[PDB]
């Protein structure tokens, strides 16, 4: 039984942040919507010693549960030089904002096709709107 | 990179999705951490559909959330994180982003299969608004494509 287990993942993270609010002109102005707050990334991802191990892309959009939790879900996939292309998608809890979170991946191609398990990241750094640093993980089974 | 091998396929086409609906405005954060934040929550859709054939059997149920938010050029769009679970025992995950307008036009995003006959095939999903019979329930045609 095939498992695969990519621990410390360092994931530099180019981000563009969008504050969202009502939408002022268009269809959307004539409807009961909110833009939510936006993270559109790209990434290039690192193993442990450093070594580029591939890329990540996705979007993540801010919304609210009935309880008031505030959530974000997240759509994205990476691309492994080594195993292939894994998706990750899901809805995760935004507070706290320094701990991990983890939404569940799909292995699509290469060695990591027809694997599935969970993709982790943690923001440990945001310096400026622009760029984040993130600790991230990926476990694959099938 | 995506998988290009096409070998199997498997073509679900003329799906009728009866999905049900919890709607939430959202907007600005009205209490704690989040509301000394500059953000805004997306008006968001939180749905549980039966999926059925073109006879009117039950071939399997789908659930997710969705999310408005907008790009850069303000053009309005939606995300989508869901999975189809088939009567086969199988399951098909789908997430992406799409346009929002106009709301009646087919729309669609990747899917991929985890599970029973659908595991590693990938592809598409694709979901088009019919009608909304009741502010709860939407009626939507819908159409599955995987190939690996």
């Amino acid at each position: 039984v095939t498992t695969i287990n990519l621990e410390d993942i360092k994931e530099i993270m180019h981000t563009t942040i969008r504050l969202g609010g009502k939408p002022e002109s268009g269809e959307a102005a004539e409807l009961p919507i909110f833009l939510g707050s936006s993270v559109e990334f790209e990434a290039e991802l690192y193993d442990a010693d450093g070594t580029q191990i591939g890329t990540a892309k996705g979007t993540s959009v801010i919304f609210a549960e009935a309880d008031g939790t505030v959530m974000q879900i997240v759509s994205a996939f990476d691309d492994y030089t080594d195993g292939g292309r894994v998706t990750w998608s899901g809805a995760y809890t935004m507070f706290p904002t320094d701990e991990p979170k983890s939404v569940p991946a799909q292995g699509v191609s290469g060695r990591y096709r027809g694997l599935s398990g969970t993709r982790t990241f943690q923001l440990l750094e945001r310096p400026d709107p622009g760029t984040s640093l993130v600790r991230s993980s990926l476990v694959l089974n099938g």
